[PDB]
C-alpha cells in the first residue's frame, strides 16, 4: 500500500478504483452493467475475474 486516508465515495467508478481496480476495467464494468452501482459492476469484473482478454493488445505479438 501507498495511500489510504479517509472513506469518501466520489462515483461508482472511483470507488471501485479504491478496490485497486483498474479504470479501463471498473468503466467497462460499470459501463456494461449501466453505471447501476458497485456491486452490479463488481459482479460483472468477479465473472470476468478470468476475462480472456478484457485489454486486447493494440499493436500485435511482436516477438517476446
Amino acid at each position: 500500500g501507498s495511500s489510504g486516508s479517509s472513506g469518501a465515495e466520489l462515483t461508482a467508478l472511483e470507488s471501485l478504483i479504491e478496490m485497486g481496480f483498474p479504470r479501463g476495467r471498473a468503466e467497462k464494468a460499470l459501463a456494461l452493467t449501466g453505471n447501476q452501482g458497485i456491486e452490479a459492476a463488481m459482479d460483472w469484473l468477479m465473472e470476468h475475474e478470468d476475462d480472456p482478454d478484457v485489454d486486447e493488445p493494440l499493436s500485435g505479438p511482436s516477438s517476446g
